[PDB]
């Protein structure tokens, strides 16, 4: 088991997709994206996780909601890196796969930025969520 | 395996330690360091690479030379982060391991900076070299 540092802060509630990943490779990314990323929801084989973020419509009181973005992954497509900007929360995420680069979720990229290599491809994520994505940790197929 | 983007420029000649890295984990880092890093040379298990940089002493016409810096890694110690400043060439390299942060090689850090995280540890480097380190790419273990 290989995993990155946790990137983000202590708000929200912890989540962990470890068990759900026993379904198989990530086949889809769903996010909600505005000036910042407000939720993430990956699909492991055929099974989605819960929506990790945008806990309720009342969250408009603290950030914009944004637009739902989906990337359906093709067979043999694996997420191999993530550019993350973060501070108190995850601000923006830019995934790259072994087949293509994907657009950034979160138009603002002003906080500290790191490029996380994800050896063997991303296996699953853990982190913290509430009205947005408080933090993420990337667990690799290695 | 998964790799970072290529950081640097198109000068020099390509090198790639992939085949050498079959000989083992990185056990040693050697660099030549002045205001910029002028060469890099890793050891994989017991097997040293060629000196990637400072092709000859007349290279002093185009940059300073620097001092030789050796870091021996303990068993189970691996490089989990590389902060690189770069443009036309690699300017500076700051390696962090799971045990300690190593000093920057290259006292000047004025060029574009990137922080590459390598969960599980760096496996090997590739890049381009001549009088100095034209560029580097970081390869993970899977
Ligand atoms: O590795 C750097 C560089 O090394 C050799 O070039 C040395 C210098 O050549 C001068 O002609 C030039 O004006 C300088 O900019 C170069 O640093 C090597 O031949 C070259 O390919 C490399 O980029």
């Amino acid at each position: 088991q290989v995993a990155s540092e946790y990137l983000g802060g202590p708000g929200g509630d912890a989540f962990d997709d470890k068990a759900l990943a026993q379904n198989g490779d990530i086949t889809r990314i769903e996010m909600q994206c505005t000036d910042v990323a407000t939720y993430i929801k990956l699909r492991y084989g055929k099974v989605d996780s819960r929506q990790w973020g945008w806990a309720n419509e009342n969250c408009i009181q603290w950030s914009k909601k944004g637009v739902k973005v989906v990337h359906e992954l093709s067979s043999g497509e694996y997420i191999t890196s993530a550019i993350v900007t973060y501070g108190k929360y995850v601000q923006s995420i830019t995934f790259k796969t072994n087949k293509r680069t994907l657009p950034r979720c979160g138009t603002s990229a002003t906080e500290k930025s790191v490029t996380v290599l994800i050896p063997g491809g991303l296996k699953y994520i853990s982190g913290r969520w509430g009205c947005r994505i408080d933090g993420l940790r990337f667990h690799a197929k290695c």
